[PDB]
């Protein structure tokens, strides 16, 4: 399997680009930088509100946990590669604590709202909004060479008074190359693709889509997560249980993949149920026939049959969207 789009950024630039275990670290100072209050937290990082006491400008420091050097570096040649992207976290500084060697990474402040709060307010527009927004973002990156690898409602930060949108935490994210076999513990449980579920390992920047595909999904249907598997086998039955065995087949059988007996006995058979099964009271509106349409793009077994993040922008769904930014 290859990418559609965009399979060759890496093919055509220097080595240097995304040689990240080549990189070499210049630290800066530590000092400079101060923390105010912890704000997040996860399995690699703890992340505080900061002040750069140079400037008296606030600050994100994101204090990385101990794991190997190669993922540290990943993610630092990453966010340098895409600072200045459409709505890509811009990382300023890095730092470490000289006696422990801890790192942290320094990027402009960002004022989430968090989203368990946010997204029962939002309206349509907003959620239309939000996504053509993410979706810069991500075309951005996949245009760089970079998948992102771990897009869900936590890595996307909104400062919903500003309407300012960025996606942060690139510390899963990798550089694209054709035939590569990634691993294929990445994202998170509920929003991980088929791929990953069925150790498809070439996969690509179609990933990203399939995970947006379950944002948009909990979003309009008001079901936060939309696919709620308890571990991965039993994520990919609630995915068959939506999208149906018949296409499941198919896709394993496109890419000559065999399901374990066991993970086969599992998801069992499953017609393909419309989209508008998930249709209530709650939701009833925000589910147009545009959204149902675009949704149903996204959430395709055959990575290679989703829409790119570029096509997804151009959607009718979005019209309103990008009527609004034409006109300023
Ligand atoms: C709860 C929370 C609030 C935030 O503002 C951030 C994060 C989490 C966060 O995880 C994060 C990760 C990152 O790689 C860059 C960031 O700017 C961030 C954040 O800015
Ligand atoms: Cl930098």
């Amino acid at each position: 399997s290859k990418a559609r789009v965009y399979a060759d950024v890496n093919v055509l630039r220097p080595k240097e680009y995304w040689d990240y275990e080549a990189l070499t670290v210049q630290w800066g100072e530590q000092d400079d930088y101060e923390v105010v209050r912890k704000v997040g937290r996860g399995k690699y990082s703890e992340v505080f509100e900061g002040i750069n006491v140079n400037n008296n400008e606030k600050c994100i420091i994101k204090i990385l946990k101990p794991v190997k050097k190669k993922k540290i570096k990943r993610e630092i040649k990453i966010l340098q590669n895409l600072c200045g992207g459409p709505n890509i976290v811009k990382l300023l500084d890095i730092v470490r604590d000289q006696h422990s060697k801890t790192p942290s990474l320094i990027f402009e402040y960002v004022n989430n709202t968090d989203f368990k709060v946010l997204y029962p307010t939002l309206t349509d527009y907003d959620i239309r909004y939000y996504i053509y927004e993410l979706l810069k973002a991500l075309d951005y990156c996949h245009s760089q060479g970079i998948m992102h690898r771990d897009v869900k409602p936590h890595n996307v930060m909104i400062d919903h008074e500003l309407r300012k949108l960025r996606l942060i935490d690139w510390g899963l994210a990798e550089f694209y190359h054709p035939g590569k076999e990634y691993n294929v513990r990445v994202a998170s449980r509920y929003f991980k693709g088929p791929e990953l579920l069925v150790d498809l390992q070439d996969y690509d920047y179609s990933l990203d889509m399939w995970s947006l595909g379950c944002m948009f999904a909990g979003m309009i249907f008001r079901k936060e997560p939309f696919f709620y598997g308890h571990d991965n086998h039993d994520q990919l039955v609630k995915i068959a249980k939506v999208l149906g065995t018949d296409g499941l087949n198919v896709y394993l059988n496109k890419y000559r993949i065999e399901l374990d007996p066991q993970l086969e006995a599992l998801v069992g058979r499953h017609s393909r149920k419309p989209w508008l099964k998930f249709m209530n009271a709650d939701n009833q509106h925000l589910v147009s026939p545009e959204a149902i349409d675009f949704l149903d793009k996204l959430l395709r077994y055959d990575h290679q049959e989703r829409l790119t993040a570029l096509e997804a922008m151009t959607h009718p769904y979005f019209q309103q969207v990008r009527a609004a930014e034409n006109s300023r």
